[PDB]
């Protein structure tokens, strides 16, 4: 009969964490790729390690293009400039082992499953956990690159535990925890008050969740203590081993497969964005407050083996999750080619999706973010 | 209003699949330290492509092991022993860039999922899922089907009802790499006989496969090579394959190359033991939990119950969360002393998933605190 | 006092041994870029070791070549084309680490180079070295061709001549040949096929019967079977035979290698020059032997230092000083002069980078022309 | 008919040259390996490039050594410590790849040479000695703070002029090309190095009386040289055969020394050639003496010698009668070279830089003159 507080996490990490250095280094010879052969097939994994750069996988492509000074300044873009900051794209090891050699029909390139979510919760319909996530990480990267805070490198952290109720819904923040590498000219001290003033306290006023912040509210900066060198020193980074950060932050269920590094024929970043599309218009046309949708593929058939709508009772108008499913498999054509050619998915976009989450940036102009379909979805429900 | 049913799917893959391998490599390493040195310290990585195994992370340890013949070794285990089958242990490249010390980590989200619809506790998708791909690699090895290679994925979906449990197996997929001497016809009658049929019997599921079943067998033609060649595979790139095939959340930490100090790996078997305790001590027939840790905290910043409606008698989530904070000491040091988890009992893991396995005696699959958490909610 | 008879050996290895696989790959690379753009600036090494081949270095190019491919091609035509022979093109690991970013130019380095040429065989070339590159370019034959079957890529090839009192070649005492060969054949079986179709064919082949006469000493595969090959257990490097690209140990050696270099880099193209130097004095009739020592300074034209040495075979009452002034007044040995007189802006090299850089009758190089022999007369007033 | 001065060169260059940086890596392993294992068998080649070092080749030993630390300490001490100055070991890529009585035969068959002359007092040819004279001597001005603003990676070059016996008669060229800090320009570190590494070097070696008159001194003639070592000039093991020995005076076989243990003959025989080259001008034989020795893999017994003493031979004797006293005073089996010059020690990460032989700052027992003695009563001699 006691009862507990349930809480609630998720975390986001900076463009300079060695997983986001991959997945960057990954995007950014896919976009490359794409922008001279739009029809580039891509599956390009790199692998960091202190002094190295290991980029290893296949493409076909018409395209040429210099991986290597690719991969060296995207490192300098990031800030690993030096190796008194652990990293130095001007003078690091980079290796390249990819092989070159070996219409809505076609058939899966591979099997899988994939999920996609949206609520509304948020205005960009996120949950509210990844949200303020990767709004401190954004902004923890923004007060760097712009010196709002001075003497900070770029590996960094953040991670949010809200209180939530008995319904699952958030009803208060309760903990945020932020590690940012730094010189060695500032201490923990310093760098406290200037990231619960320039970070913290500027990102619950720009997000408006004031009324979520009120009280106690408990703040962790850098309680590990020093954090001089960072990136891939004494550490390692693999592409698509931040799958839940680009994603919905541990809120929504997720099929296991990474995004970066991989042209849009993938099913695996396609069909996952279809299903962001999908959930967002079940949302945003009223349907539910929150959806989750699961797809699957099997390798050389056009049609999914599975779809699987879940709106955690929050269905509006008298609907079930079975009803809301028909109107999805009316509105929607789930073949991957009809996703790459309604999403206008063979552009030069990805290497934007690689750091901060891949879903609800309202600084990008993305596809699988339009709710677009919203009027068809209630006219197959024949709603007003 | 028109209604559909709703379909739900997971997936397995064999020992042979190149992300499999970089898993199976980093958790070979690490058992062969911890055979030596129980405080190994060990966050290693792999990565193979085509002719290549690099191996990369760190290692604090006083246990001296020969990686390279460990690699080799674990190749020529799984079935890749020539340049037929498109990859071999014995003439492959191993590059090695571990480093042994400096010179000059509690934190994140994890969950953990038990469901009582299985024996093992675990969702039925998934647990399917991993009867194929094991039984695929099992009916190579003793050859009960021939003309087989390492490389292979199986993926299973079944029909849903209303209220979110499972109803039939509705589509089978297996994709196995095979020798040029067999086609997709040949594998079709020998899978559905000796691999499809034999799981639907041993997992006695019948009364879920009876009507139409799709099988799909190397539905895109032939596959002879497999593995690395044409095929990159790293370590932790198959996380929902290693959990609950996507019936349960992720935190999104990877399991293989990684010591139990690491709560990615320690914390998330933790909340497979306090999921498989809740459902075993009959608080609910379904249950979800996260934890997560705050840097130089050791207690859990975080702790989130769901049982998704189907919890029993009159208890809230909230309050078994209550009585799961009385009964289970959270910080890593007491769950690493508490599963015994410094022995080498990892590379086990590496394929076929780390819960609900039959085959292994795992300590976080122990039901030993269903006494306590009854005790800690009054109940008889 | 005891006397002993001085004994002299050279070797050569074949296009299978890992050392020459770097070779060709480094100038397999060259040459396809070459092949495009005939400016392009290559300075590529390539390693070897089991499972896998690291291409390295630097490429100033407008080019493009799909180096992978360039590989796995080069090493099939070897022969490594499965895990069996113990390396295979179409499975190994390919790792690629190369950053992409007129007759007064300097040198682009120091450096000494040295060249050599000798009237002892119509090649112009040391009897003991043209003997074990005769010897490693057969062993290659008999099994490209079928003429010794059971033979696999990877080979070495060592010549031991006795010499006179006076410094030449008096005859063949041993000859080793070590060949990779499938585990069917054993030692007894080589030693059988190796004498007939490879050591009696190429003695016959050379014309050195008068020198091949009484007991030689013929040591085929002595340590053993040689199943595994290649890279795997013996790790190779580009410029690691620079003795078997050169003379055989018969001159001097500067210590610069050829292979993966373009001609910009005077370890190369000054070396061609040396020997096309050589070649000419010995052909013009100034000496049987000669050898020559070119230096350079960085970012300096003309060279620092030329050194002619004879041997005291030296004719017509000439001395080494007086040859050399014949050769400054001849040669232009500026760098960019040598690249133009030699047409070395061409996809020529990978043919250079196994069986020797010199003296070779299947090719047709540049550096190995007799064409200044007048030019050598007419400097000291000769008829 | 006129006549031109013959002018003779060898190079050295300094231990951040990227591949005397390999040389090094290479034997720092192979000392660390004998150190606790005397019987280890050690090919282990060094690649560096850009960013990285790759370790590759086999050892077969019951010793473990930490090879990543091993490769970052040694770059630390040749002073590649910051990516300003183009490489750092302690944030740099580190690779490994290797995989893990007396008729005892060669474990491979080839040709050495060893060459000795009485025209130094270390037996070694006036050139070579004088470049590597340089080449310490410029890394000796950086480590020791002499003249600041160098930078590890370098070059040295001299040039003889060479009289009509095939001697050397007067220093002609000295090139230095070293690594710098911007702060420093060509002009400066010509007056830096004119003083401090080429008028001190002339003055230690004792060679006043060669460098009277014009010398003409080339110091960075190509201009600036900020970044060096392996970024844009790769590096490899055995790629500087001609300096680790006697700088072109002297024929080579071919072979490689660093990162191999003693039983591989292309280190051991050239050792032995070095010690019975030595001797033989000890002995008062000849003022010169260049010897070839050769193996076939699984013999013991050498296949070939051939002794070349090009007219300096002395007491009458011939080079064929110098050989008979060589076969019979020394034992050249590769396990009776090891015994006798006690290879099994790690001594040989010091030979990876400034050359293996003439090393008046080390004592390698192939420079030893202990077999004089028997090398005369085998000739019959006073
Ligand atoms: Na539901
Ligand atoms: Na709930
Ligand atoms: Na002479
Ligand atoms: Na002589």
């Amino acid at each position: 009969q006691p009862t507990a507080v349930r809480l609630f996490t998720s975390e986001s990490v900076t463009e300079g964490h060695p997983d986001k250095i991959c997945d960057a280094i990954s995007d950014t010879i896919l976009d490359a790729l794409l922008e001279k052969d739009p029809q580039s097939r891509v599956a390009v994994e790199t692998v960091v390690t202190t002094g190295i750069v290991h980029v290893v996988g296949e493409v076909r492509t018409s395209a040429y293009v210099a991986i290597p000074q690719l991969v060296r300044n995207k490192l300098i873009e990031i800030g690993f400039n030096s190796s008194e900051v652990g990293f130095d794209g001007r003078t690091c090891g980079v290796s390249v082992s990819i092989g070159e050699q070996s219409d809505d029909r076609a058939g899966a390139g591979d099997q899988g499953l994939m999920f996609g979510y949206a609520t509304n919760e948020t205005e960009e319909y996120m949950p509210l956990p990844i949200a303020l996530a990767h709004r401190l990480s954004r902004r923890l990267t923004q007060v760097r690159k712009e010196g709002i805070v001075p003497h900070l490198r770029p590996d960094g952290k953040t991670q949010v535990t809200f209180a939530y109720d008995a319904q699952d819904r958030p009803s208060h923040l309760d903990t945020v925890v932020i590690s940012t590498q730094h010189d060695p000219e500032v201490d923990r001290a310093w760098l406290e008050t200037q990231l619960r003033e320039h970070v913290i306290d500027w990102v619950i006023k720009d997000a408006g969740i004031e009324d979520l912040a009120t009280g106690e509210i408990t703040v962790l900066i850098n309680p590990s203590g020093s954090f001089i060198l960072g990136g891939p020193m004494g550490d390692a980074g693999l592409t698509g081993r931040k799958i839940i950060v680009d994603t919905y932050g541990g809120m929504a269920r997720h099929g296991g497969g990474a995004f970066s590094g991989k042209d849009p024929s993938k099913v695996d970043r396609s069909a996952a964005y279809a299903m962001r599309w999908v959930a967002k218009n079940i949302v945003a046309a009223g349907l539910a407050d929150r959806a989750e949708v699961q797809v699957a593929y099997a390798i050389g058939r056009a049609k999914p083996v599975g779809l699987y709508v879940e709106t955690f009772d929050t269905n509006k108008e008298g609907l079930s999750d079975e009803q809301i499913q028909a109107a999805v498999l009316e509105v929607f054509d789930l073949r991957p080619a009809a996703i790459i050619r309604e999403l206008d998915l063979l552009r030069p976009i990805y290497a934007d999706t690689a750091a901060y989450g891949h879903f609800g940036r309202t600084d990008l102009d993305l596809p699988w973010e339009a709710i677009d379909r919203v009027d068809e979805l209630r006219a197959a429900l024949k709603l007003a």
